[PDB]
């Protein structure tokens, strides 16, 4: 098969979802070795802002801007499509996910592309795909009502077509190296038990 | 008192949000005549992305960037406890509020500013505000498990001190100019009783 992982930190080389999908790309590698493996930084190569000119690109005559900014959902949606497993990191930032992400969600959701309308409801079209969020948090948070993270990345991601997703948390990074390493520890098995599975 | 109005919505004056935030300016002009009222217009004026670079200034010497950005978020910060009543125009794009507002967002939220941490948790700083969110909206998801908009909106504001929030609701805008013309007089009337209460 083939893999796509997607970073989303702006902490770079010290990002813990980084070093979580460094990982992940190691066991792969190691376990499945015919696979090919994709890696986006979205922090290292920045998809711009959606704003009121660049909507018009995913939607008579286009701008330059809409010209490059259409050129690159088109890229970016045919490499989803092109993959079967989808890996994304996403760390929490003030209560959201990182911009960084953001933007590429913003430039792949597209009607009569990535979604559409019909009599029985708007229908995902990127099927037959597995994903597994990698989200790492400086507090903790999870199945409680400070975590809108994770049903909002159910809800886009179940609205895109991907319906079967599998979470992996690395929380209580904030408390310090000790409890970040145990962090580490517990998201690696859980990994381990998805790349086995 | 003093009134600040943030608009976020990327349609400028097709918007929806933007339309009801006028409203509710002319409004209390008309109510509240010896009162002033500020509008920052967050797509027309946009706040950056926060990056790897820009999150050091939030936080030794500052580069360039570093020193605008600071400087940004110290203005925007200001502005906000100068104000008694917050009023947030949130259109929700892609089940998210709008990047033009997250990114204000990303320079409001700071430690020793706007928040602290302390022995029974963090703690808000920015105290004594009423704030008023407008939020609209093409389908249909009030009290339902696709709007994660509305409870994110209230667990970022409740952590920067602002516990007391109301919601103005404009749905199914989506469906075409009579439902959008019902969601426009629905989210008024909801705006005036907040007006003259
Ligand atoms: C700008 C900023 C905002 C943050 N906001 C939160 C927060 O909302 N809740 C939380 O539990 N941790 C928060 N943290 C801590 C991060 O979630 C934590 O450091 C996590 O490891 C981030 O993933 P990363 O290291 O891969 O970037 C924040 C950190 C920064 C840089
Ligand atoms: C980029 C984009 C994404 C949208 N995503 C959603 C969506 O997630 N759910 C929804 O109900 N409507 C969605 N809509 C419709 C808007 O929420 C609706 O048009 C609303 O009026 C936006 O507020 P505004 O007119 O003030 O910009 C979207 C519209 C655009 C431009
Ligand atoms: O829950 C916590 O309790 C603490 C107690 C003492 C010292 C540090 C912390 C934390 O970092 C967090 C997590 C934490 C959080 O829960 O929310 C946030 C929102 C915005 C920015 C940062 C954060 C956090 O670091
Ligand atoms: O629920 C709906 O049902 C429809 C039936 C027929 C024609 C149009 C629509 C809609 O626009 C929506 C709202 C709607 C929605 O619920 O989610 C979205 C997510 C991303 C982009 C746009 C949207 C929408 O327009």
């Amino acid at each position: 098969s083939k893999v796509l992982v997607l970073k989303s930190s702006i902490l770079a080389g010290y990002s813990q979802s980084n070093q979580l999908s460094d990982y992940f790309v190691e066991q792969w590698r190691e376990k499945h070795s015919a696979d090919e493996i994709t890696v986006r930084d979205l922090a290292a190569n920045p998809i711009p802002v959606l704003d009121g000119e660049l909507v018009g690109a995913l939607r008579a005559p286009l701008t330059p801007r809409q010209q490059e900014a259409l050129a690159l959902s088109d890229e970016l949606i045919a490499e989803l499509k092109a993959h079967d497993v989808i890996v994304i990191a996403a760390p929490m930032y003030n209560f959201n996910i990182s911009t960084q992400l953001k933007n590429y969600f913003d430039l792949v959701a597209r009607a009569g592309v990535t979604f559409r309308y019909t009599e029985n409801g708007p229908e995902g079209l990127v099927t037959g795909k597995k994903a597994i969020v990698i989200t790492s948090r400086g507090g903790i948070h999870k199945d409680g009502p400070t975590d809108l993270v994770t049903p909002y990345l159910s809800t886009f991601l179940g609205f895109i077509g991907i319906t079967d997703v599998k979470f992996v948390f690395a929380e209580g990074i904030a408390y310090g190296p000790e409890m970040a390493a145990k962090a580490q520890s517990d998201a690696k098995a859980a990994i381990d038990s998805i790349v086995s599975a």
